[PDB]
């Protein structure tokens, strides 16, 4: 059923809350035993958001291999994403270790450091060229190379150095800066442009490790980003673009990380983004 017609049917009936709860009811439930170990309590921002054991990212160290991050592997679409929480003061070094070990080219950030007058994640990147950051626990160095500030997002070029081997890599930071404190954007126009800006970069492409995507918990806005990307790519390689079932794609992604899409407004916004993004893909 063409999703644009399904959309108008849900909107006219005002059943967004009822659709959303059906997804919550059918979603996968797998063990998260490593996340709940007492040694890992200060590695978790929220007590109710944990990565499943089967899909969690492991740090390459014998001490403690735990980070709040999950590998989402989509098969027909042939895309991988790592979805993680906003780093904590004690997990900034773990975060950059993961970016290094997984060979990621891009980091996507969908939140501000402060929202609603509270801290949503640590200041984990350098703000000035001449004041670089060193993470002593993971032996990494991070330098701001350049910054391009636009109206809806900022792109930063960073240099990450493995102080152990003296190899360096260029990491692109894509920072979406205008998601509102409450609700969802009124139009998906600025959100879709941003995805194409990550796309254009090569950060989503198979010659690199998976893109690292985060918000505060790494399920809400982060969920919206990878659901829209995957839906639009399937609409491209399939004879009938109308086959694409946004809900069934979202249940496949919830097999890898719990809670993706946190509200009925985020679910509606995901529909709008895919519907709009498809008009300039089906050849416009
Ligand atoms: N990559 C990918 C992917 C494609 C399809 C998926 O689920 C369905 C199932 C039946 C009809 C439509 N979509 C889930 C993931």
């Amino acid at each position: 059923m063409e999703m644009e017609k399904e959309f108008e049917q849900i909107d006219k009936s005002g059943s967004w809350a009822a659709i959303y709860q059906d997804i919550r009811h059918e979603a996968s439930d797998f063990p998260s035993r490593v996340a709940k170990l007492p040694k890992n309590k200060n590695r978790n921002r929220y007590r109710d958001v944990s990565p499943f054991d089967h899909s969690r990212i492991k740090l390459h160290q014998e001490d403690n291999d735990y980070i709040n991050a999950s590998l989402i592997k989509m098969e027909e679409a042939q895309r991988s994403y790592i979805l993680t929480q906003g780093p904590l003061p004690n997990t900034v070094g773990h975060f950059w270790e993961m970016v290094w070990e997984q060979k990621s080219r891009g980091v996507v950030m969908l939140n501000r450091v402060m929202e609603k007058g509270s801290l949503k994640c640590a200041q984990y990147w350098p703000q000035k060229e001449e004041k670089e950051m060193i993470f002593e626990d993971t032996n990494l160095k991070l330098t701001l190379i350049s910054e391009d500030i636009k109206s809806y997002y900022t792109v930063r070029q960073l240099e990450l150095e493995n102080l152990t081997t003296q190899e360096t890599r260029e990491i692109l930071h894509f920072h979406y800066t205008t998601w509102p404190d409450f609700g969802v954007p009124e139009s998906p126009a600025s959100f879709l442009n941003f995805l194409f800006k990550v796309r254009e970069s090569g950060s989503l492409s198979p010659e690199h490790g998976p893109v690292v995507v985060h918000c505060s918990a790494g399920i809400g806005r982060s969920g919206t980003f990878c659901l829209a990307d995957t839906c639009l790519l399937l609409m491209d390689k399939r004879k009938d673009p109308s086959s694409v079932d946004i809900k069934k794609v979202l249940l496949e992604m919830r097999k890898f990380r719990m809670g993706l899409i946190q509200t009925a407004d985020q679910l509606r916004f995901s529909y709008l983004a895919v519907i709009e993004g498809a008009k300039f893909i089906m050849g416009d």
